[PDB]
C-alpha cells in the first residue's frame, strides 16, 4: 500500500483469499471489515502514528462509536479489491474514518464505508471531547476541505437507531469470544460485534438475500469472559433492527440495522 | 504466488496483518494454519484442481484432513512478509500428505514447517475409503517422484500415536459454537476452528508466558454448524506439554484428539 500523491490518503490492494469467502464464493462483509481496519492501520502507520503524542501523555485511545458500510458487490475468490481511505476532524466530538472500495480491474465503486471515533480514557473508560492540541497533530494529514463517502444530504449513515423491544422475532443466545476474536491489546476486535449481530439472522434470508447496508452504534465493550445475546426483528428489501446485550444483566453493548436485497 | 521453476511445489508470500497477530504483536498459529490453506489452495488451482480430481467428482469423493502437524521456530511480526513453499505426495492408498516450510522472506531462514495427512471420503455418506490406481495416476504428475519431506527425521512428533484424554480434565472450556465466520465456502466448519477450540482450554497464564512450539491434531468427526463442543486438556509434562480431546457437549462423542509442546519466552 501507499499514501497518495499529495499524502492525505492511501490505497492499498488486496487479493480475496479461498478462507474469507462464504456460500456464493465473495468476500463476507467480516473480510470486507476486517480489509477496512487494515488498511486504515496502514494508513496511520505511513504518517507516523494509532495515538498522537499528546494522547500518549494523557492516556487517551481512539474507540469506535459508529460503523456504516455499504456495499453493491462483494469481490470474489481471488479477486483484486482496491481501497482508499482517509481521516476528517468533527471539531470536538471526534474523528471520521472514511473508505471507497473498488475493483481493481474495473475501476468502479464496488463499496464504501464510514465510521466515528471517540477520544477516550484508557483506564477510566471515560468519553472525552477533542482538545484543540489534538486536533492540530492530525490536521496536518486529513483534507482541509470536506471529503465524504456518503455526502448525500439526509442518509443511512447520520440516521438515529432506536432500541430493539422484548420480545425480539430472532435470537441467538450466549455467544463467547475465543483468541482469535481478540486484537493484539486483547480486548475484543470490532468486527467480531458485526458476525454477533449477523447470528440472529435467519439462515433463508442469507441463502436468499446479499447484505447491502449495515450500521451498528457501539455502547459498551465486551470483555473476553462475558456472554452475548443477539436479538433481530424484521422492520420491513428486507429491513431489521439489531440489539446485542449481555446474557446475565441485559446491559446493551450494540444496536444496529440491517437492509439486505433479494438475489 | 507461483509454481517453482520444475512446476512439482508452489511458493507464495503473506504480509502478516495487523488483526492475524496476538499479544506479542506476531501472527497467532491460527493466522499460520490459514496462510497454509490459502497456499494450499492456490497449489491446487495453478495446476487445474479448480481440490478433486475427474475420477473424484465423478465418483462424489472428496479430500478430507485426517492429522494436521505444524512446528513453529518463530512466528512472523505484523508487517513482516512470510514465504510459504507446499507440495504434495502421494502415500499410496492410505491417501495424500501436503507439506510446507515457512521462510522469513528477508532472511531465507526456515522459520517453521508443517505436514498433513488427507483421507479420500464419499461426499455424502462419509464413507472413508482407499485411493483407487487412477485417482493415484491423476495428480502424481504434479507431485515430486522421489520422497521430499516437511519432517524427514526418523523419530519426528508427526506421526506419533495420541492417547485419548481420561475424565477428569485438568482444565476445559465448555460450550463452544460455530458462527458464521467460522465456515468455509462449502458451509463446513473451517479446520483452523478446531485448532482454535483445542487452545481455549489452555490457561491464560501459559499463553502469557510461553510460545507454541508444536500442534498435532487429528481430526475424527465434525462438528456441524448446529453442534456445541466442549475442549479439554491436561498437562502431561523449562518446556510444557498437555494433551487435548474435544468432544460433543452433549452425547460426548469424539470430534478430535491433540497434543501441544509449549516452551517458556
Ligand atoms: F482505522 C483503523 C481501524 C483499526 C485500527 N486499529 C486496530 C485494528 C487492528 O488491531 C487493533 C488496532 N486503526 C485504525
Ligand atoms: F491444502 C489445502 C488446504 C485446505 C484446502 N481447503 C479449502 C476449502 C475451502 O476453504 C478454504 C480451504 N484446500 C487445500
Amino acid at each position: 500500500g501507499s499514501l497518495t500523491e499529495d499524502g492525505l490518503s492511501y490505497k492499498e490492494k488486496f487479493v480475496v483469499r479461498s478462507y474469507e469467502v462464504g456460500s456464493n464464493k465473495t468476500a463476507t462483509v467480516e473480510t470486507i471489515a476486517n480489509l477496512l481496519q487494515e488498511v486504515g492501520c496502514n494508513h496511520a502507520q505511513s504518517v507516523g502514528f494509532a495515538t498522537t503524542t499528546t494522547m500518549r501523555k494523557l492516556h487517551l485511545i481512539w474507540v469506535t462509536a459508529r460503523m456504516h458500510i455499504e456495499i453493491y458487490k462483494y469481490p470474489a475468490w481471488g479477486d483484486v479489491v482496491e481501497i482508499e481511505t482517509w481521516c476528517q476532524s468533527e471539531g470536538r466530538i471526534g474523528t471520521r474514518r472514511d473508505w471507497i472500495l473498488k475493483d481493481s480491474v474495473t475501476g468502479e465503486v464496488t463499496g464504501r464505508a464510514t465510521s466515528k471515533w471517540v477520544m477516550m480514557n484508557q483506564d477510566t473508560r471515560r468519553l472525552q471531547k477533542v482538545s484543540d492540541d489534538v486536533r492540530d497533530e492530525y490536521l496536518v494529514f486529513c483534507p482541509q476541505e470536506p471529503r465524504l463517502a456518503f455526502p448525500e444530504e439526509n442518509n443511512r449513515s447520520l440516521k438515529k437507531i432506536p432500541k430493539l423491544e422484548d420480545p425480539a422475532q430472532y435470537s441467538m443466545i450466549g455467544l463467547k469470544p475465543r483468541r482469535a476474536d481478540l486484537d493484539m491489546n486483547q480486548h475484543v476486535n470490532n468486527v467480531t460485534y458485526i458476525g454477533w449481530v449477523l447470528e440472529s439472522i435467519p439462515q433463508e434470508i442469507v441463502d436468499t438475500h446479499e447484505l447491502q447496508v449495515i450500521t451498528l452504534d457501539y455502547r459498551r465493550e465486551c470483555q473476553q469472559d462475558d456472554v452475548v445475546d443477539s436479538l433481530t426483528t424484521t422492520t420491513s428489501d428486507s429491513q431489521f433492527l439489531h440489539l446485542l446485550r449481555l446474557s446475565g444483566d441485559g446491559q446493551e453493548i450494540n444496536r444496529g440495522t440491517t437492509l439486505w436485497r433479494k438475489k
